[PDB]
């Protein structure tokens, strides 16, 4: 019985921290990707905007 | 003696086991990478591209709009 559950323990801590480790990490890669895509979307968005208010000049142009 | 030696023998088959955990947990953030990179690669290949279409159907509205101007 006890082998099992003082080993257990150390298996638990380690687990532990270790998942905190690559959560970090996976959270680094999902901050760097996002502010990545959120430029090229905001840039696309800009123009957009652009498009769209020569578009209503176009069509109050008749 | 004996007393020492499981000791030793129980030590050395926790740190093995401790050693096969940190190797299985490294493969399970591996597969938890590859899902999110292509959780969010996708989501913003969608995102992008439905601007980019956006951005051409204005663009052919534009030219209608003052093709009817110049009619």
């Amino acid at each position: 019985q006890q082998r099992e559950q003082w080993c257990s323990e150390h298996l638990d801590t380690q687990k532990e921290l270790l998942e905190e480790m690559y959560e970090e990490k996976l959270n680094i890669l999902k901050e760097s990707l996002t502010s990545f895509y959120q430029e090229e979307i905001q840039e696309r968005d800009e123009k957009i905007e652009e498009l769209e208010a020569l578009l209503q000049e176009a069509r109050q142009q008749s």
